[PDB]
């Protein structure tokens, strides 16, 4: 491919001339990755030599569980390789996407951000693996499926894509701006995203568990429901008012360790920035 | 098994000859169906000579991303083995299940369609893989659980099993018709369908997000909510009735290409059959 | 790790200084539990010299397809690894978890005996894997992120966590009891629990598809919706209280084989304990 994965840019950035080692049973994505550095089955690991490389999750524990990993930071001196999502401590891409400082998502939103169907993802945003992001297939024609164009021959998939375009409900997100996901947005389990109708969810959002959203989610909204419906406001207007531009979740780490107290308290920070 | 896989269907129609090169790590399973064949790990592939079967989709994904995939169309030069229910260019069998062209669905409807719960798939029908279909236990006695048969003697097991073909409620979809999915259909994403009481969707139905239905849904209506309630139906009366007889699905390759207009505008699909 | 898995559990009862049989390709971890014990790809096996562990389901039913498996009996001679939620004929333990007899459940379920959720679940328990069970972040701050803390020095952290144990609403599940799950439960697809507000699901309750259950489930209730409201009780109450002290589901495998008719029979079982 021509767009680095979450691994390569790990190991662009902390890998520093050590051979990687990898713990578990390599795939064929993953020795391609390799390829150009020295890599071998993991046996004695040392920090200062090795890079350890967890093929899969349940991988990574097995990794953990042994003695050998805690001389091996997070990411500096591991990662998961079947982790695309992942959180990271610096800001990353996902397939043309910007994603932020520990923000963690799950396969479906992964295969969501190679369809387009995503522009950003915020800072410190938390969603769960079974998360689904899909659009929405055409309605204003005789038939819903999308793999009939699969028979189609050029004559007839020129005309069928020209009226996809001129579609005003935005079927396969084809004339749409991509969506946005704002920071420290937390989006629970079985959660539903129509890309083909949300073009953006705000900062600070809350998806419940088995909501599905079709429409837009303000700002320190709480959606839930099938379909999804506001049900309160996590804070009060005038702290999102403030919230929106403060944009703590941009702050440096050191920075966010000086206003502990202020992200700790709501009632402290609009005392700060009020 | 007795039943012939999805991978071994596609193979007895268009390898001709060829050897198989696995694209990936091999399974067992995968290792049992390749038996009879000559097989070895893919280099270079030429699909003159060569076959490719990624075993994963993960593994398609990077074959597909490699210079030598573009040489080889979907199904003719390669596939996915851990695939069941992906879609096909000609008409297939899953676990004694008739499965219709261009029609894909998840692992959990593939489930479904070895315990026995779905009779047919219709053509064109697209069917998420988060979806699931599955039977309701026996709620006529005492207890709700079904591995509780597992410490049944035969005497134990003779009557127990009794009264479930003497259930009007059809637990574990004993005494039901096996579930017919129609045409045309869509199915999104974290759906439910309960083969107990299901016993028919219809062409063209349009099955919601998180949607949980309990009942059969009438051919071409949009079915939402938990439970899932008709909320519209996707064409006029006059279509619904012209479009059950017509079945534009059932036409041939060439005979698509032939109808896009009637395919494409449904103003016009009435005028040209109505 | 310090507490054995599931499969190191059936081997230490059923092994009996047989070597084992790996029907499919292992993971680094499995190697790992196999270590002390003879183990070998499997060809030709023998339940009197050995116990076939396939790593994978998908590797189960390529084993039970073979004829080979006929004489190997379910947990007595072979086992899927990769199956910790897996039911068993004995009583087990799951991450410092008791599971009782014939109860199985998923992955998001063994995740969340892991995160010390769940404080035990009961006999002849049906769990569906898609089952997801989750606490709620905090929401008494500024944010909602939770991997925000790995940013956090000693300092930081000591107080974030200070209040987290000082919330009434349990966030994490810090400040509350580990969530019960009590015997004769069904659980269906879809359906997520909140690790945060329910401390207790009684027995022989019953949670449809798609629900989302935000507070504990009375026995033999029918919880049901998004979110989850009891719709019906499963059985009278006189019966409700007399099976909650007669439990059946603690009965040994002789005696209900002696009781059948007593457990097929709601009407005889009053009868007989009323
Ligand atoms: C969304 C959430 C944060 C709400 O937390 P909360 O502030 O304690 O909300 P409350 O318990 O006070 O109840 C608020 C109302 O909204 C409803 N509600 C809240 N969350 C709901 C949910 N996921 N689904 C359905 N209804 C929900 C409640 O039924 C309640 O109804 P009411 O207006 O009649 O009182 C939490 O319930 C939740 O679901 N989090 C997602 C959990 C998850 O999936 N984690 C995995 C991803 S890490
Ligand atoms: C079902 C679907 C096609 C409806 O498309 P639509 O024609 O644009 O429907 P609308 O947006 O006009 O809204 C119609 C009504 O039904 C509701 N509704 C529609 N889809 C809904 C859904 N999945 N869940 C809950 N409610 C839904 C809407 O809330 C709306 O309510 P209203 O009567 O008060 O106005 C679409 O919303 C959908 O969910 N598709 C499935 C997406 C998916 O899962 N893809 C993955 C599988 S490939
Ligand atoms: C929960 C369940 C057992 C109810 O069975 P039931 O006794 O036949 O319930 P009924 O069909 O008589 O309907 C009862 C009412 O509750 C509703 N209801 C029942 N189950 C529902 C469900 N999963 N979701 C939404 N609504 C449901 C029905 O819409 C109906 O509404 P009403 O009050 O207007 O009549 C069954 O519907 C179910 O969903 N089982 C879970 C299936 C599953 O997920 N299996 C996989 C895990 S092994
Ligand atoms: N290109 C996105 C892909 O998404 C995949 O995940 C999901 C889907 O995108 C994927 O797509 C299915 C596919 O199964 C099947 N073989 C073909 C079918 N047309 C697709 O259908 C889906 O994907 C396409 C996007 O390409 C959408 O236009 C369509 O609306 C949607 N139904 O099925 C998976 C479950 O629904 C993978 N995560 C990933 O390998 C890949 O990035
Ligand atoms: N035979 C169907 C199987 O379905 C599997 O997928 C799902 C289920 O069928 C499977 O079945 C579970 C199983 O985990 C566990 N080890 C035993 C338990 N009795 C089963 O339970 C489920 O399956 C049976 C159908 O056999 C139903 O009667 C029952 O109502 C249902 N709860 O758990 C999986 C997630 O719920 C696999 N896709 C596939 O290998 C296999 O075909
Ligand atoms: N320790 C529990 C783990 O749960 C895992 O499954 C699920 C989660 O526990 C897991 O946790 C995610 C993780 O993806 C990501 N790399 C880090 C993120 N902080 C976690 O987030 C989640 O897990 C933690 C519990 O540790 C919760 O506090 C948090 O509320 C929740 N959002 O993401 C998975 C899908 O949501 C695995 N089943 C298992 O390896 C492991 O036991």
């Amino acid at each position: 491919q021509g767009m680095k994965t979450r691994l390569e840019q790990v190991l662009e950035r902390y890998l520093n001339g050590r051979e990687v080692a990898v713990w578990g049973v390599p795939t064929r994505r993953l020795l391609r990755a390799l390829k150009p550095f020295k890599f071998h089955t993991a046996d004695r690991v040392d920090p200062q030599y090795h890079y350890v490389v967890a093929v899969t999750d349940d991988d990574l524990t097995d990794f953990l569980s042994d003695e050998q990993s805690k001389s091996f930071q997070y990411a500096n001196d591991y990662l998961t390789f079947d982790d695309e999502g992942g959180e990271l401590p610096f800001e990353r891409m996902c397939f043309n996407v910007p994603v932020g400082r520990q923000t963690y998502f799950g396969d479906g939103v992964v295969g969501a951000c190679e369809n387009g169907y995503i522009k950003s993802i915020g800072q410190f945003t938390s969603i769960n693996g079974t998360a689904e992001i899909h659009a929405n297939h055409q309605l204003n024609m005789t038939f819903v499926s999308d793999d009939i164009q699969n028979f189609f021959n050029e004559e007839s998939m020129a005309v069928f894509q020209e009226k996809l375009r001129k579609d005003p409900k935005h079927p396969y997100a084809y004339s749409k701006e991509p969506m946005t996901i704002g920071s420290d947005v937390y989006i629970g389990a079985h959660a539903f995203i129509n890309a083909s109708t949300v073009t953006s969810i705000g900062d600070g959002a809350i998806i419940g568990s088995g909501a599905v959203v079709l429409e837009n989610v303000p700002p320190f909204a709480v959606v839930v429901g099938v379909p999804a419906r506001i049900k309160r406001y996590r804070f009060s207007k005038e702290m999102i008012e403030t919230l929106l531009r403060v944009k703590w979740w941009d702050w440096s780490i050191e920075e966010i360790n000086e206003n502990v107290d202020a992200l700790i308290s709501p009632e402290l920070f609009m005392k700060k920035y009020g």
